[PDB]
């Protein structure tokens, strides 16, 4: 039978109004927007449901306190100190629980890899169920700074960005095709460097504080909030869509069972399956370094 | 000739970013974000910047405090006590007539139809290339009201507000209709009545303050920004669209040569014509005292 | 519980094709397209699966001749003598009530409301989830003319057609209005003159045969293939949309249990309203000779 | 100032008018749907205008025999036995320099190549401006041949054909790319083999007769149709686009001027660039046979 998708964004902050705007506007579902905060997901809300007949929309955008209002939502993306992100993270885990278990999980929360891991724990979710937004927003930057240098639609460019954040972030170069052409064989036309390639590679890394530097009140939304979107639609539209991200890797990348950001496969039942790329000597050791500092501050808390 | 669309915002606050935002992820034009704040015009344009590729769209979006940057373009959308916003005016009026003169001009200041006017006066660009973002937002809001009672589709409601702002507004409830049903024949069917269509009236007057009494420390702009770029389309597309709007009314409502709160119709020439609504003897009151404060306002400059 | 949304198209003719062609384009759901014809609905999925990548899409287009494969089906399109047509429509129904009971059912067939209510009769499918595509049709050529007279966008045109196919056609003008102007205000504004309205009136009467003579060897299938989308949606997004179609009225327009073109209200429960416009003395004329041509159509049966 | 776009559409067939219907579909643009056949084409345009209202587009939609209805057209597309294709070229081509030089100008008329050259050479419209569409449909089949062999959205997936048309058509293996992961990488993990890729590359070349003989009465014209509004959006909307079509190409695939497949650059110039594959010697050798089958065909007329 016909039910309105419905999609739960937990923190009325930046990233989540933007989120239930985006969500609304395209029609992809119905939003609860949650928050403690008084008034704010409830303003929020009022402001953007007045949008939705400019945009020709019916979906429905209400705000509230009570996770009774997130029952039977299809996604939860979770964007509400280590010790404080855990403790968001239990509250939501016990209204999904009783709420909706059976909704597909995005995480916005640092430190993401351990984070999304401990949702999954205390959650009891299907691990193919949780993952953790990163990969998409670093992807989607790294595409951009390649399509800037060549000239290009960044549509047309494939680079994706695996394993964890800052320097244990690893953009593939490896993974890099415009138009079908990879990067060695541009090196080899001359149309670019290895040295303008590393370049990409740590503008890529240090992005979130170009941003930041520059907006000086906060940090990145607009993007963040994109990115989880593209998340809950490869989901609801079981696209099987590639989507790098935060999720549960086993006999992929030498884990045998362990959230990491690596290129997902995403549809109805979540994450459906994992991509090996090719990886530098290099990579190798990065993304090593990535996995086990995400292994290590799991045993902390 | 093929040149991109262009849309300059004046303003990177919470609007502007929005509108911003959304006219990239559409691909309706490249954007100029331009404010005079340090870093904040060019931190949400290298955000926006990322999430183009999310979108599949190719818009460029751009951080500056340069007028020289709004250069040829097609929209100018300004965000930017009543001396204060004219003095913001002023600056970009001169930017505007300097660097895109053919540009259609949304203004969002307070108070909208003096501010418009002036802008126009200051800019001296053709009456009809000029206007003001109220009657959207505020039509909207009233569509939705009235689809919230009825259970039905927003987008199947026809509701125009007309006037001015806050108490100079004026939800035109002869304009009231639910897929060709007209508002007073749902009072004779009993599923309205006159009580319920006075609080939505009234409720579309102050829902401005629900939000902001909600947000706390700021006022209403996701549909705001959503209700600029709607009106930005219906130039960009010269689609006629019906868009309530401050414009220069000439020859309708009994007026002049002023601007005021009308149903428009905006195309590629921007306001291209003004609809007349058959107004009630108390709408009509309700018009004269908006564009009455209007003039006496106006007046107010020395 | 995620699985896609499905749609079955019974007819692999020119409106069937491109409905599958706009739903998997919109990526609204997957597409069941069946006929019995070797290799036509086969070879028009395969052709519209090479476009879906272009879309940007991921809908899944697949041609059959089985009705297994309609199986779960959310939405049913029908488009494949009067005997003769109700003889598909036992097929179909057969197929519908075995594989997808629980399919919001759309009918394409002539003549409507006759084919409609036989459809709901033998599938024995509750009477708010099946209802048949004229009304969409009808009213949007309706909006279309008033839209270029007056020279504004369509969308912004509210205007309804009620009763049946043909010259049981009724375009309500009472339902007609722009921007919130009624159509007999611009008649006092010296807008539009009432022969002209007749004209419209006309036109949009004959429309299909001006469109059919044009082609020659066929008739309209763009715009009713679109039209049939629309409905689709307002069920699949439970939008709570005003939709003019052949529904079953039970206790609206002076009738008590039978299909009619009516302004109903489509959402995830099929048609879950009808709403009652304004008609005149003549309008109730033109509706009560359509109502009664369907009972004598229906009554012949043997 | 603002014009509305406009796009000509030469030949009211059934690519023709489902390019009408998209178009307008979209709100890219005007459309002039032109044929000399009367009647059928201000059917269609009729037809195509009346659902214009239920897809919120104000684009108009005419049917015409009159070269001047063409006047100030941004794009054309012209979808109107060798020596009678040339012929209606000529026409065109003298409608076309009358009423829209400045027009970007993209041909679908067999064989293409060839057919490109020779309007370029009658129109005198500059080589940058006038192409063929193939490569689009014939990439999007095999993209999609891809991404249903390893279960994922063809739009992640990266896959060009190049050249000409039969087995002149060059399906780049060496091009495809699912997530980042070249196809070499797949064999290696044991997910394809080589044989399964040798059989969707014959299924790229032998795709339009699956198509055709299954309609017992026509070709394709759905995803043609797509393609050919894709090309245009390219173009109108500057997109920088990778784009594989029946371009004129120098200094590329060692050829020094010829209207062949490659993968463009598309902008609002047209043309503006062309990207070099890497190229297996078997591929080299049918790309070679492909450009002398076109020069050759080439002297013919």
């Amino acid at each position: 039978m016909i039910e309105r998708r419905k999609i739960a964004v937990i923190g009325s902050g930046q990233i989540g109004g933007n989120i239930a705007y985006i969500v609304g506007k395209d029609n992809l579902a119905d939003v609860v927007l949650f928050d403690i905060a008084e008034g704010i997901p409830q303003g929020k809300a009022l402001d953007i449901t007045h949008s939705m007949v400019m945009f020709g929309s019916t979906s429905k955008v209400i705000g509230t306190n009570d996770y009774a209002d997130i029952s039977g939502s299809d996604v939860v993306i979770i964007t509400a100190l280590l010790f404080g992100n855990a403790r968001i993270l239990d509250s939501v885990a016990e209204g999904v629980k009783k709420y909706c278990p059976n909704a597909f999980v995005i995480c916005i929360t640092n430190p993401l890899d351990v984070m999304v891991s401990h949702f999954q724990k205390v959650s009891g979710l299907p691990h193919n169920k949780v993952c953790g937004m990163a990969g998409v927003l670093d992807s989607s930057r790294f595409r951009t700074f390649i399509a800037q240098h060549f000239g290009v639609n960044a549509s047309d460019v494939s680079a994706n960005v695996i394993g964890g954040h800052g320097d244990g972030m690893v953009p593939a170069t490896s993974s890099v095709s415009v138009g079908g052409v990879p990067l060695s064989s541009f090196i080899k036309q001359g149309l670019i460097t290895q040295e303008q390639i590393d370049e990409i590679v740590c503008h890529t890394r240090i992005a979130w504080k170009e941003v930041a530097d520059n907006l000086k009140t906060g940090t990145a939304y607009f993007a963040p909030a994109a990115a989880a979107v593209k998340m809950a639609e490869a989901y609801l539209k079981d696209k099987k869509a590639v989507v790098p991200c935060s999720a549960f890797c086993s006999n992929h990348y030498g884990v045998k069972g362990i959230y990491m950001g690596v290129p997902t496969i995403i549809g109805k039942n979540g994450v459906e399956d994992i991509l090996e790329l090719d990886l530098t000597p290099l990579e190798q050791k990065l993304l090593g370094e990535s996995i086990n500092e995400v292994n290590t501050i799991s045993k902390v808390l």
